[PDB]
């Protein structure tokens, strides 16, 4: 029926949910438009269609795990917090993961999901290879190592080349975490301290009410002095959550406990398992040089922020080679937004939000909110011009291009 | 704001979600009407209240193990699948689960939740201990230890003593499972065989869709081939209880070897269903009526098959707990998984409990009937004993909404 | 003490005119206890050192309109506090039976009326000012000081002189009050929460001679006792028999301002039970009715909602309140009570701070979760225990 | 989000942009608090609002003409761009334009916006009735013809009578116009000579720096040389390309690309602020020596000045109310600090001079003294309370400038 927040109420005529490749095969092949359905924590139109809603849920959740190439071939509409309790079991481990495990890994990879980490990617440069089910209903597979002019275009894709039922990943050994919450560091303490503070941590994320001049929390991960200490931040004396009110229940063992890579990258534990969500998101990428400038320019509309913001989150992500990656040739600094629920104030904070930021080239986080016109959003990505050469290609009658993917990517 | 089924529309005024005890304490105490809320998977008004909807799943999720005992304090609000995953980690394990793990320990155990399986009861019976808040807000501890007398009346106790925050667990060493399926069992075969069948593996569920004169599937679990020589045939590949429903949701069969946590259940840990398009009803009878009981439904196989997805049927130990359906009794377990016409299933229902009432049926807490009062109460003993704690531990009728006031505590 | 039976055994009763006066009288005095009203029956006022009241002092009274709270002088009683808060057109939620009590002499102990939904008189505290011992001015309030407030209203005065408390208001209200006769005590076993919610504040008066609660006083802003057999009252009524109806307040229905209806205007003892235990105390009480009515002018059971403050009588546990004002006979009192705490020890009782009691420490700190917190904010603001006279270090601060 | 230079973030809850009548009556009608949207081409904060921001952009852009009368109903939205295109191509023009064509009509007029030339007045004074949404979402209809007492209150309204949707201009004769450039006048030459030379083109600018006694440059607009007495493509702001403005080097051209400085295809946000004073002509050369005499403090923030000189009209808050004007323009660099300082001064030195600021850009003239420069202002408070008594068109700057006690 909905997205996971429920904004975005699915137009669709019929939700199919295949039990095998091949009745996938057979529900792509006969539905004029076709838009995969993963996770619904996308906050847009991008999973939205008049046609087919097709689930990969139902398809063996297939894990299978090659020792001699170190890497997993796992089902797409598998999510983060199983495939990882299963890689783990295995003594396996991905580099990073999103905020919370119940993320579909397709769903996640398609528009470039991420964590924090000076020297990790977004979640879709783990990916080697996809198979997916053409708008025709036949099996290609793309891979890095085979097909190196075409596989970048392939992973953070909008799910508009077909349905991706395989991905394989490279794997880590798997490895301990632990994670200590700082409050109140203030906020000049970025001015001359930002790549100090972002670098000491395997993954770092800064959390700030957009209210005064201090950053509520920091969150430090370290892969087994702390600076941010030296610069005026408190540790916190229990568990915390990043949003003021909310329970730190819900959230990933803190105090500098060691943990599984797992049950540590995440913000929320794999127990969490919200069935529904009461908030919107926006996420801006910028290139690192400008996260100062950025915060300082943002700094300046934090009266229009903070009245309909819960949290917002400073992460660094590095670049990847992935041709609608918001990550695309450019180390990057993340400023996310989980607003509150009302999408009309959200909208208008979110115009100005792309002025004050505009001169930082900044690309939008493609499953988050956003109002950045298309012709100014494709001169943000090189390489628009190749995906779209891609599309047309394996998607010739554009089965798996809804308006979302017209209106931003495909039409001229 | 409903069940997990979306047939109940819960008519409460706030749905609170403490995040500390001493959240929870005071939203009890000021609330003049309590219901706690777990995770939903009712299919009657036996969670609904006018009054206060209140979850534990924002307290600390506690699962302290302690090694010397042998037991494990969990979290009220904490689920058997998040529960289970870290009791396995620390190489510990429960002796059953329900069908699918993501169901909340507190809840499943108020109503009398239970796996299958000879030789084990209801899920309540690995419970040793339970914290509550009362209706006043100060902790009461009852343990089994400490208080043999009021103890089992505790545990089932359809969450009408107060809210349970913490609940201490028996334990075993972890253990490997191994499931396999098998496919039409002749109905006939039960009659002479049902023992030698529900005791052929730890844990066995036949499924039937009661049409004709098959059993559609036997799932015979054991702790790491009697139904086979009747004439099912093994499955060749993954199998799903209901016709229609993707293998991929169920727990991995073939009898390869997994995790107790892992097999135990129809479902396996990454299935989440976020809401449910079934009601339910179980019926729980003394084991010797098995076969009685199966004709007795067979001769109304005509108007469940129609409304029906599967039947699922499983063998209970006995328990000694007040108004646990295996109250003193070995059971034999008819559960119904209805197609989600309530008004439909309800017509089926009283007839279903007209044929059965010859065999002393007890309705499952959690799951759908309409067994009237008078006749539901004289099915269990203990009544008065439950009434009588009830009025103890919660006088004012705190816990006590419309369900629970009509079919254990008014006279 | 308003009784008489605690002489002070302090070398200088101080009664500062001034802010400036108290600052000074308390840095100077090494040992000081601040007095109220003295309607404690404990040697809880009591000290060696300075004596301080606080009722010489400007009695400010500032109404804040917008966040709808009130400013209040410490030493100012409920009687005067109420006219002055009516007369602007506020009301408190509750006032204890006489409003002649000292206003952070009430709260220090856990004074409480009667009410379902009605906390003890602190509740309606949200910030106090208090002079240290070091003689400057410290604000603790719930907004500011989340961790720390809840240890400061209910006191014992042994955090400093409160000079200044915030209450929140209600709006001004108008209350009739019923007196009903001989209800029968046996109505209780089944019809306790009933009576109890058959008003806004509901009172219990049983002389423990027989089966019969004397008087049922059922107070309603602008019903179960009638129909349960307890008659309605021809004329005026009080408490204690032979005492004179003048004293109490108008009864007979006749609705009239919340400050002249709530209150109802020896030796005292109180004991405060979580509520499920009202009937089976009720009844452990009616087991030794044959020691307590022949030392007992009244005894007055009341209901009372939960608070987290951390030395209230009612932290963390709605309460029902058994109440023994008792014949001026100490000895004789003391032996009732001794067995009285006996027969309630499973109901795990806490005892009004200030009347009478017998609890061991070791068995009253057990039954205060927060008394290690209460005793790290004594040594936070009064390191050199100031305000500890004999009893807060007895009961509670000493090791 | 922001007025076109971006020093105003706009503080409203919703931004409308009604498709019909219907929908802004509708929007108007249902809204507690509105303020009109133009062109965002203010500096100050008289376009900002709490409650709703409403475009007329996305009407229809009607351009209805009366051959009879020769008068033009237009859409209020409508940019001076695109109605001059329109107003050309039939034959018709209208007789002045300001700056750049890209400001919307209604905008434009509601400040009393301008260009140059003695014959001609603010371009609220070409407008001969309006059609406003008022605060009930009714239309009224105001004109010179029906409601003498009334209309002239009514243009020059600061959007605080209601929402204009049709304004009707009275059009001229399609004119061409050649424009020419001579640079360095020298300073004096004003002291004997400025009406002499304000009078020697249909329009013309004075362009300084106020760095010395020059005048950097003189536009002179004719209809088809005193400055030249007393030569030249070039942009009024030293470093920006002269390619952003109309044609000179006295090329015959259309009035509508000729009598604005910035050419139809311009199309910029921009990187300025902006005040403007308007004073009685007579005080022209006073008051430019009055300002050389703090040129130190104006030269090092400033982009250039301009002066104009402008027609008096009877409209009641317009700049040119009952005098004839001379006009100090300033494009000040982007420090709102620094030029508040300046401006302070500025209003010192030519307070004699009763000085009258441009409602659209900064000024810190307190209400007591620039409501006693305007004779009617008590005229347009009595309107405003029969228009608007709840006051849902008037916003902080209108309340605190012109309608509050
Ligand atoms: C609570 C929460 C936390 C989040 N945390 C983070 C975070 O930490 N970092 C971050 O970067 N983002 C984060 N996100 C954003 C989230 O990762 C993106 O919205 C994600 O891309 C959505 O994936 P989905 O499958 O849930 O959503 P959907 O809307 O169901 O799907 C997303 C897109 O993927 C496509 N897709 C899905 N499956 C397939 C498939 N098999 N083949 C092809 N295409 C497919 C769909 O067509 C659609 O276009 C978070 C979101 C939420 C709600
Ligand atoms: C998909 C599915 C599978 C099922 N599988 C099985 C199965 O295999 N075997 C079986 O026997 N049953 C099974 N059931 C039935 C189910 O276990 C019962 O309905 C059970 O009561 C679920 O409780 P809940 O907390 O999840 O639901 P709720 O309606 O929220 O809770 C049930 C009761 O528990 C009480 N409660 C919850 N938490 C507390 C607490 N902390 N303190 C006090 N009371 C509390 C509530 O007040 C309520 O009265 C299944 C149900 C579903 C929907
Ligand atoms: C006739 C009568 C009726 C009563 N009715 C009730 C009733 O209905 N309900 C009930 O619960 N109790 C009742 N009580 C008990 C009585 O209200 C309590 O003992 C109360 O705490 C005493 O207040 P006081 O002003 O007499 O203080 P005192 O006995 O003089 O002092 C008691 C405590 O107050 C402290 N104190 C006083 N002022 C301050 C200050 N400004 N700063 C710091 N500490 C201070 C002292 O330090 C001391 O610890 C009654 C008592 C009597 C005599
Ligand atoms: C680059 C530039 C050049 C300029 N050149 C000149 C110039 O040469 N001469 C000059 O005099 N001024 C000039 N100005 C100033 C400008 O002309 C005035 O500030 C003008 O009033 C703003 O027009 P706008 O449409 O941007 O108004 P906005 O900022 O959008 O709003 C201004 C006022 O118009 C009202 N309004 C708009 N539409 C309507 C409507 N339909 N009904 C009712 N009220 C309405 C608004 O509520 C508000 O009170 C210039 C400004 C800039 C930025
Ligand atoms: O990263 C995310 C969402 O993408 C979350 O951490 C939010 O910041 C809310 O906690
Ligand atoms: O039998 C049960 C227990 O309630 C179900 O979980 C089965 O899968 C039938 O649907
Ligand atoms: O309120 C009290 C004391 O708490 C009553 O006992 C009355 O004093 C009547 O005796
Ligand atoms: O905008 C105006 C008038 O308001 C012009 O003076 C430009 O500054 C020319 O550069």
């Amino acid at each position: 029926s909905t997205n996971w927040a429920g904004n975005v109420v699915y137009r669709a005529s019929e939700l199919h949910r295949p039990a095998s490749l091949d009745e996938l095969r057979r529900v792509v092949a006969r539905s004029p438009k076709v838009r995969v359905l993963g996770s619904g924590h996308s906050f847009n139109e991008i999973t939205d269609t008049e046609g087919a809603l097709v689930s990969l849920e139902a398809l063996p959740p297939e894990v299978e795990i090659d020792r001699a190439t170190g890497t997993a071939r796992v089902a797409a509409g598998l999510r983060y917090g199983e495939l990882s309790a299963r890689l783990h079991a295995a003594g396996y481990a991905l580099p990073n993961l999103a905020s919370l495990p119940h993320i579909c890994v397709a769903g996640a990879c398609a528009t470039g999901t991420h964590g924090s980490g000076d020297g990790i990617g977004g979640l879709a440069g783990s990916v080697t290879a996809v198979e997916l089910v053409t708008a025709d209903g036949d099996l290609v597979t793309l891979s890095r190592d085979a097909d190196p002019d075409r596989f970048p275009g392939a992973v953070v894709s909008l799910g508009a080349l077909g349905a991706v039922v395989t991905m394989t990943l490279r794997l880590e050994p798997a490895f301990q975490v632990r994670q200590r919450v700082y409050e109140n560091l203030p906020a000049e303490a970025l001015d001359d301290h930002f790549d100090e503070i972002m670098a000491s941590g395997y993954s770092v994320s800064l959390f700030t009410d957009w209210r005064g001049d201090r950053i509520r929390q920091v969150w430090v991960k370290e892969r087994v002095e702390p600076v941010v200490a030296a610069l005026g931040a408190t540790p916190a004396d229990g568990p915390r959550h990043p949003v003021p009110g909310m329970p730190a229940a819900n959230c990933t063992e803190q105090l500098g406990v060691p943990g599984p890579w797992h049950e540590r990258l995440p913000h929320f534990r794999l127990g969490f398992t919200p069935s529904s969500g009461d908030e919107l998101q926006a996420e801006y990428l910028l290139p690192r040089r400008h996260a100062v400038a950025a915060f300082h320019a943002l700094a300046g509309i934090a009266d229009r922020i903070a009245p309909v913001l819960h949290i917002s989150e400073i992460r660094t992500v590095a670049a990847d080679d992935l041709w609608l990656s918001p990550f695309h040739g450019r180390n990057t600094v993340a400023f996310h937004f989980t607003w509150k629920p009302d999408e009309a104030a959200v909208r208008e904070v979110l115009s100005l939000m792309e002025e004050v930021l505009a001169p930082f080239e900044p690309r939008p986080h493609w499953g988050k909110l956003f109002a950045i016109p298309p012709k100014v959003l494709r001169s943000r990505y090189d390489r628009i011009g190749d995906f779209r050469a891609l599309a047309r290609e394996l998607d010739p009658s554009g089965k798996f291009a809804n308006a979302f993917v017209a209106h931003h990517v495909l039409d001229d």
